[PDB]
């Protein structure tokens, strides 16, 4: 019967007293296949009505029915179908996408309809031939005149061949010639069974119409028909209960390439929120290695203990003991030159004593295994007892006399008169007797301290100094807190860094969605390309991230001598899975809230 | 004679093959005061010529002279004057500022002309009356119909009363009534001596002109005059505190209009401060605890291992680069308690402050006082180990020992770090060994003085009072080493992560800023076309920065403060100890960068041709 049936339709804008009655109880039935012109004084409610017809706004009250189906009661996907295939909207202000070419802007409504890419551009190119723009099919909106942008918009409305053609002042910026050709086009579509509803001020234009309504002050004044109207049986209907994503992907890429700055900055914001987190964890763990090492080297942790050499032999066969020393001393008198140093000390020590006490080799060598087996008369000198006896001259080789008994100096060591000879030499050639003073062991770095104090009580029956092993465990807990709490900062920092740039750059195209929704796209078609726009830009900025920090580590480890930046593969994972799980969340959230607005509200 | 003189004017766009010849050797002299209508096909070059006349574009080649003065040779502020006072431009696409009301948009061109704000709104309101929008003077562009937007544009163009009115399809979205009223307005201004150049497609509109030019394919086909032009009297030429006081008011409204952009940018600089500051202060705090844990593992000392007098060690202690001093002298002998008789014990004859020099701390009882060393007392302080062995697990305070058949009264115990015993040096040189010569002198080097400086400062300071040898100075300073060695490592740590976190949050501001302001390069192109001078842009975009920079700065320095308080409260261990040098550095950096990236873009826009900015 009718194709559009509007009864009691009211419309308000504003808050009140800031509110205005814009469409007032207007009741309008438009007959299928008619050619209608709507005229009226500027600001009378014409564009407002056109929107509620094309399902871009929604009326405050009253019914509006397309092919008798109440519009408000349709579903959101059902509406997107109408906008793709029954309606073909020519916007007053033409509403192109600025980043797309002319042709690309025309074909866009036909991607969401789902025709092959090759078919689109040839048709889109023909529509731009019919409307005089075949010359300018590659120009973008801002490379065209207004009258050209207008015709681009006209072509788009005709791309999906919609039954109805809503045309809001579609001649406005056009000369008489270009404007007639446009009326030629619309007339022939009327002739092929299309329905035309056209707002215009030019009368010659309105003459092509068989019906002419006049609106004034939100109400409808005139209603004129030249002829009766041919009857028409309604088209079947346009309702659609994988390739969709191939297209969504292509859109997302072109979108990203179009907005090089927003994209590059966005991804550069993810790049940092990774390399910053990663570089502080790796600088932190590198300065901890050195600091703990600088502490371990200030002295060792040891356990000084019927104590014969087979005790200290089996004691050295553990992995919780890394070195051992039999001990025995002597109090006597030395001689070099005429001088005779009295009450010197000759410490009878073990193979590994200079490892057990962390004394490091200055000059020459330390007591070898041959020296302790043969009870050699060779002495390693204390740094101090070496400078005092030999002034500032090489003492290597030269001899001393402890208890009228020669000793050949073989080396020097550090500190914490002192002399170091084997225990075999002091118990054979200085004191006699087979009993030794004590046994000292160097407890490992990893094993627990108070565990071994009771693991040695057990293992021998079958005192210990450990203040380094304390201030080690004590400063590893401080370096943990430090690294841990600055990693937490740099991570919260660079997440908010992503959020900001992502929130800004996306909301900055809420009108792009509003166009996409008006031209047929379904809600889900938006989320497709805006997720793909995020992950695609997040996991390129992530890759760039993990291997920009790598390059920083190399640069650091090359020029820096003090300590090495040692990376953590846990931080890498954390920082990446965080900076993308946050960038994707804030690239989707805003695009969705837009896609679920009334297109006109999104269009402002 | 002529008010506009355009000879040989050419114009191109693009890069061949993408290049197009748009205005082709067009010569056109327009007589002062005329009413001219330009017509032609869509995309023939009409809007392009209109822009070149109104000084929004500039021709590729040829001359274009307003009042006989060549335009390209004018200065960038001389042009900005023309656009405010000679031209009144009605844009094809109406080009309103979306965040301003209808009235605010119409008055704007009168800021940069410099008229008081109370007169602007009343005139702007009147222009909207004359054009029918007095009803809607508070509506923002997106609360208006297209035709209403159009009339707001027309109103704005008539706000500075410019001599020439360039109208690019001024009636296109208007019914015939509104459209005619607009023609009525233009016609009257013509009568009042204005000059009108109007692009249109409607012919009834074109009739209200005495001169009608038709352009096609960038050339001029038609040139018609109905009546001769009324003779022309040339008009007079038209070429900071307030200026700024207004710019500030624009910047505040601008900021409030873009609440998200603003809050996020300022939140961006908030972090770029609190992050830098909270890592400098977490780092310095953990250094304090780490360096302390090291210093507390032992001291640094210089033992001067005869010719060695107590007056040497007496003068030695009177420095500020020496904190304590000890005379030394030992004894090897035999002890007795009960029936037991411990062989080869050790009795260390030591000084008043020996337990501060080696950092040994007091367990129980007391240490050797000044009375004991002055009287050569027979009192001994016991080693923790030589205390537990001799007295099992019983209080040793008071009870006696016998070193070389000579009693000694125990007075206390010590920390540690054969049997070790501590007695005064006066007691060992009088009551155990005899002789007046001592073993050595040990000094405790101060924490702040350099080590190898003092090793050569005591060689000097003691030589000055004769007594050498010995001076065979040893120096145990491996603690003093492994503090300087980890303070350099903690320096490189806090220094390089403070550099990271700083460069991090500087880019974070750049991103959000470099987007936010380029996001309004068209807003500038409008302001430039509608009168503003180059400097007028930089004014409100600097004030937009500093005003949003030093609020997010204040927010930053005191958000970090609150984090510190939270950290120092819940964490026992190292305290977050702030630096007033980082506070300054971080703030003066995150604002100098946010201001540099708020200004840079705005200034690059404001020097583009207004039309190239409008795209
Ligand atoms: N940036 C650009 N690059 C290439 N060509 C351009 C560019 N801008 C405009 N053009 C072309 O130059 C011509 C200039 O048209 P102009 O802007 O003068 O429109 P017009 O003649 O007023 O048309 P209308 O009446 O439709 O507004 C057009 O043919 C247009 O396609
Ligand atoms: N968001 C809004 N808030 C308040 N009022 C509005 C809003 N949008 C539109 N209006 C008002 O509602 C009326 C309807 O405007 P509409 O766009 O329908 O005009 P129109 O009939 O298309 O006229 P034109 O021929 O100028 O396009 C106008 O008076 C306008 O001022
Ligand atoms: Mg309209
Ligand atoms: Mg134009």
């Amino acid at each position: 019967m009718n194709i559009i049936e509007i009864k009691q339709l009211n419309r308000y804008f504003g808050e009140g007293e800031n509110r205005v009655h814009v469409l007032k109880d207007i009741s309008l039935s438009i007959e299928r296949g008619d050619f209608v012109a709507i005229m009226g004084q500027s600001g009378s409610g014409k564009s407002t009505l056109m929107n509620i017809i094309g399902c871009l706004d929604t009326a405050t009250g009253g019914s509006s029915k397309i092919d008798g189906k109440e519009t408000i009661e349709l579903t959101n996907d059902q509406l997107s179908d109408l906008r793709s295939q029954k309606f073909g909207f020519i916007f007053q202000r033409y509403n192109l996408l600025s980043s797309l070419t002319a042709a690309e802007n025309v074909a866009l409504p036909a991607i969401y309809a789902g025709m092959p890419q090759s078919q689109r551009l040839e048709r889109a190119k023909q529509l731009l031939e019919k409307l005089g723009l075949g010359d300018k099919w590659q120009n973008k909106p801002n490379q065209l005149s207004g009258g050209q942008q207008q015709r681009v918009s006209i072509a788009r409305a005709l791309m999906n061949g919609g039954e109805i053609i809503l045309a809001d002042q579609p001649t406005g910026a056009l000369d008489s010639h270009s404007g007639e050709n446009v009326m030629e086009i619309l007339r022939q579509l009327h002739e092929e069974g299309h329905t035309i509803i056209m707002v215009t001020h030019d009368k010659h234009i309105a003459a092509s119409a068989n019906r002419i309504i006049e609106i004034k002050d939100g109400e409808i004044i005139s209603d004129t028909q030249k002829r009766q109207v041919k009857s028409a049986v309604k088209n079947p209907s346009v309702f659609k209960g994988k390739d969709q994503l191939m297209e969504a992907f292509r859109m997302s890429v072109s979108a990203i390439v179009a907005h090089k700055m927003r994209s590059l900055l966005t991804m550069l914001g993810i790049i940092i929120g990774i390399t910053s987190v990663v570089s502080v964890v790796a600088l932190g763990n590198g300065s901890q290695q050195k600091i703990l090492e600088n502490i371990r080297g200030i002295g060792t942790n040891t356990m000084t203990i019927n104590l014969k050499i087979s005790d200290a032999n089996t004691l050295s066969k553990q992995s919780y003991i890394q070195s051992v020393t039999p001990n025995t001393s002597s109090s006597g008198i030395l001689v070099v030159g005429n001088k005779s140093f009295t009450s010197a000390n000759l410490y009878g020590i073990g193979e590994q004593y200079f490892d057990v006490e962390g004394l490091k080799l200055k000059q020459g060598r330390l007591l070898t295994e041959d020296d302790v087996d043969q009870s050699n008369q060779v002495v390693v000198l204390d740094e101090s007892a070496k400078k005092a006896i030999f002034a500032n001259e090489n003492p290597l080789g030269k001899t001393v006399i402890f208890n009228k008994r020669p000793f050949r100096v073989i080396g020097v060591v550090s500190d914490q008169l002192n002399l170091y000879s084997p225990y075999s030499t002091v118990l054979n050639k200085i004191t006699g007797g087979s009993r030794i003073g004590s046994i000292t062991v160097k407890i490992s770095d990893d094993v627990n301290s108070t565990v071994a104090e009771k693991s040695l009580t057990e293992l021998l029956k079958s005192m210990n100094s450990d203040t380094i092993k304390q201030t080690i465990e004590n400063t590893t807990g401080t370096m943990k807190l430090l690294i841990s709490s600055i990693a937490f900062i740099s991570l919260i920092v660079g997440g908010i860094g992503v959020m900001n740039i992502m929130l800004v750059s996306v909301t900055e195209r809420t009108k792009e969605i509003g166009v996409r929704m008006a031209i047929g796209a379904r809600q889900i078609n938006i989320l497709q390309q805006f997720l793909i726009e995020a992950v695609l830009i997040c996991l390129i900025g992530g890759v760039a991230g993990i291997l920009l920090s790598v390059l920083i580590g190399v640069l650091f480890n090359s020029f820096i001598t003090d300590f090495s930046m040692d990376f953590s593969t846990a931080s890498i994972v954390t920082a990446v899975l965080f900076s993308t799980l946050i960038g994707v969340l804030f690239g989707y959230m805003p695009a969705k809230k837009a896609a679920e607005l009334n297109p006109i509200t999104a269009l402002a």
